[PDB]
This record gives structure tokens, C-alpha cells and sequence, in this order.
RNA sequence: GUUAAU
RNA sequence: AGUUAAU
């Protein structure tokens, strides 16, 4: 009567064995939302250091701690701009006035973020051929905007 | 404790940092509602302008049938294209299916369902085909896109 | 968080007009229910974007006016309806509507030719409308109606 | 008027012939959650003997593993293959963190992220690849997996 | 004041 | 010609 919870994260596998819901339309909404969520979850991946995350793979490359190899920060990068989309990124654009230096920045990811749609694997190419100088500042520019969007 | 702010936008890249809650089950509805919807426009997007942003597509199509505000064909094709996409052919074949028959708003309703078709299988073909089409015939094609657009969601 | 009118132009997907409307684009300050309606016409679009006379009548309809040989109906145009409807019935539902009638039963080949149809579609629908466009017409028009009435079962009781 | 039965499960077919609601701005709120659930479960699908529909893919393995129901190493295979894309690695992530250094039992989840790992990019390997380790080495893949399985769901 | 799917 | 957004 309660709704399995093996549906909720995707699709219950116990046969006929589970005396759990299985109807959705028995199921309160809660459990509708919830399911909603793994389920996009489950969608996203399937169309393809760990404590630190991420963020803290990118922040200690700029900083040179935890030894963070260039190629690894470049795969980290390439996370982060998938977690990022362009139109978010062209409303904060068009709130700078003009000739602000960090429109340039701006356009300057937007080509990263579509470039790494298209293909991540050569947009992680791209990135190594940088030079760390410029890559960490690319790097730290697309950290900020992360935490802009998001957070304020 | 409270729904990770990076989470409700997709998956949280913080580590172990994060003592916001990534756990589906606490969170309160909204949270959840919010965040599908920022998934969803990351699925769909997964499988595929120098200030006339603020015109957006449906202001350069305007600007263009009125020649006005430097819109050249070119761009005005492009923006079509967009548009195109955004429509769904099934609310139209509803609306043509409301009207008597032989009443001349029903060839209007195809010419948009056979472009918004051929602009799904090819988007680039189809916008040769607008950018050759005489500027007469495609400002009401246009015309009629932009008023189907508008009445669609408008009740 | 404050709430605000949604704009009803991103309820339906995204907005095309820009700095000129003035409705809410962020689903933070949005209620429940656009949010609700919002994903499932975004939904609507995902699964369209990975797969007249006929139209008043239906799917359905143009299958059921087929049994009658009714409105100058083609087999070709009455096989496409026919995929169109194989892919919109799930190939689990059945498998719970033949395990729970007895063993060597009249009412199992029909739902395994069905199971062995709703995919054998699920693929492509050229091989699947042209493997019953052979089928005979006797054949046709009473296979054709046994999916019809497992959907209606299906989506009712 | 109430909700198309037909739309909450996906696009009624009826035409115009149908009286019930297909406009989601008029429903219910519950009835837009459950469509959704039923639409999610559409797009998924299109992504790729059988009395063990009885039995499930756990019934089959837990078979298995007790050599109980004639269950073939193949058609164990095939099922640990359908278990292992149900388990997302980043949840048992959680745990090889929560767990002490040289447990057993990070060796263990190592092993089977391998394997839902190799399930995803290629599922038909995968599948090859377990119907050629040792029996026993095999069932307690499996025995693991199932309990991994069991856990993480039940487990706060 | 002027705009408006207030 | 007032309440709500935008200027
Ligand atoms: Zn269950
Ligand atoms: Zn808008
Ligand atoms: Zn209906």
C-alpha cells in the first residue's frame, strides 16, 4: 500500500514478491516528486579526488596544492562547464554596461560551454594547449560565475 | 537541513565541503519542482547577438516585417528557424480543426505546420529555403508564424 | 522566493521575446502548479524530439473506421496508425495481463503477438508496418483490434 | 471535466471523439506528477523462458545463487546486467568514503563500480564478460551487488 | 504620470 | 482614476 521504495529510485525489481505500490496513482505526491528527480537523473547519464569535488579539484590547481595534474583540472573543467548553460551566463552579460571588461569574459566561456556540448573530449584538448597562466584565470572566471548564478 | 542550491541546478560539484542537503527525500516540494524543470531544459538541450538580445527572436521577426531596426534577411531567416522549433505542429492541427472548411485560415495553419516540419529534420536546408524566399511572401509567412505564436497562448 | 506571474510563453518552453517581458523566467518565484505544467509539456517535447480529416478522428479512430471499411480508409495509411499506437502501449503492462490467466489459455498468443509486435516496433516502425501491410485484410482488421481493446483495458480498470 | 486517462499515460489517440480533459493546465496536481512518472519511464525505454517475470530480476539472482529454479548462468548474467544499470555509481561513492581505510569492504564497492561502470558503455560485454568467471566467484558478485542494492535504498 | 497576458 | 510588476 506504501509505495515501493526500489520504484521511487527507478524500477522496483523484486517480481511479484513486493507487496509495495507500484501504481502511481495510489502514490502521495511527495513520493511522485522524489521519483521524478532519479529518474532525470538516471535520463542524463545515460546520454554520455572525490571528496574534494569538483570545485576543490579546480581551486587547488589555482594554488597548486593536493597535486593536481594539469590533465585532471582540464577534465574538471570540462565537468563544471556541463553544469553551466548559456543563457543564465547571457542574462548577467547584458547587465554589465558596456565596454565592462568582463563581457569579454563572459562570451569567453559561453564558447567553452558550447564547445564542450558539442564534444567534450576535444574541449578538453583545447584547454591543455593553454598555457596555465591563462587556464587558471579561465579556470577561476567560470568558478565565479558558478557561484554567481547559483548563490545571490 | 536546507535543499543545496547547486543541486536544485543540476548535480553539486563541492565535494564533501557541502552540508546542504542533497537528499531528495528531506527536501520540501518546491525544491523539487524547480528542480526538474532546470533538468529538463538540460535534456533537451543535450540532443542538437550583439544587442538584439533585447528584441529577442520574436522582436527581430517584428522589426524585420516592419523594416525597422537594421534587421537584415539574413538574421531574420535564422530567428525564423528558432521559432519554428518553439512551436508544437499538434496545437496548430488543433486550431485548423476548429474552423469550417474552405475557410482560407486553413492553408495558413499547413504552410507553418509543413515549415515547422521540414525545420525539425533539417533546421539548415529549411533556412535556405526562407533566405531565397521573396521578402513579400515571407514577411506574412512570417506574419502568420508570429500571430499562431502569440494565439496559442493566449487561451 | 517572492512570487511573481509566470511568463505563460516559458510554461510552454522557452521565451522569445527577451528584456521585453515582463513575467517571470525563474522557476524560483514560480507556483506549484505552472512548475507542474511547465515539465510536462517539456516532456512533451523530449520524447517528440527522439522518435486533416484524419485528424478529427484519431489514431483510434482511423483504426476502428478500418474494421468498418468506412471514410475511404488505405491500408497504408491504417498500418502507420497501427505502429503510432504499438508505440504509445507498454510492453510491461501486458506481461502482468499474461501471468495472471491460467496455462494453456486462448489469451496468450494474442498478447504475445502484441508483446511481439509493441517491440518488435519499439525499433523501427519500416520493417513493422510493412510486416502486416503483407498480413491479410481477415487477419489484419481482427490483429488490428486486438491491440485496440488491450489499450482501452490497459488504461482503465 | 476529469483528465484523459489516455494523456495522463502518455498522447490519447481518441481525436476529438474524447470528452476528458487534455488541456495540463486544468488538472489536478496530482494528476500532472503521475503523468510525469509515466512519461519519464517512456523516454528511458527508448534508450537501450519467462515465467521469471514472476520471480523478477531479484528473485532470479537470489535463484541463482541457492541453485534453486533452474536458473542458467546466462540468464543470471543477463539479470545482474539489468540489476547493475539500477545502481548509480555516486551513491556507493558515499559509502566507500563513509567506510575505514583497508576495510574489505572497499574492495568490494571497487569492484562492483567496475562493473556498473563497464555496464554502462557496454552492457552486452559485460554480460560476456561475467558468464566466464568461476561460479562461486560469480555469486558473490551477485550476492554483494543485491545487498549493495538492498542497502542503499533502505538505509538512512 | 506613462506602459500592461495587473 | 486607487492595488501589483516595469520605467
Ligand atoms: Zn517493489
Ligand atoms: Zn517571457
Ligand atoms: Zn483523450
Amino acid at each position: 500500500r506504501n509505495p515501493c521504495k526500489f520504484e521511487i529510485r527507478g524500477h522496483c525489481l523484486n517480481g511479484k514478491r513486493c507487496h509495495f505500490s507500484h501504481n502511481y496513482f495510489e502514490w502521495p505526491p511527495h513520493a511522485l516528486l522524489v521519483r521524478q528527480n532519479f529518474m532525470l537523473n538516471r535520463i542524463l547519464k545515460s546520454m554520455d579526488e572525490y571528496a574534494l569535488g569538483v570545485v576543490g579539484v579546480l581551486e587547488s590547481y589555482i594554488g597548486s596544492i593536493n597535486n593536481i595534474t594539469k590533465q585532471s583540472a582540464c577534465v574538471a573543467m570540462s565537468k563544471l562547464l556541463t553544469e553551466l548553460n548559456s543563457d543564465d551566463i547571457k542574462k548577467l552579460r547584458d547587465n554589465e554596461e558596456l565596454n565592462s571588461p568582463k563581457i569579454r569574459v563572459y562570451n569567453t566561456v559561453i564558447s567553452y560551454i558550447e564547445s564542450n556540448r558539442k564534444n567534450n573530449k576535444q574541449t578538453i584538448h583545447l584547454l591543455k594547449r593553454l598555457p596555465a597562466d591563462v587556464l587558471k584565470k579561465t579556470i577561476k572566471n567560470t568558478l565565479d560565475i558558478h557561484k554567481s548564478i547559483t548563490i545571490n
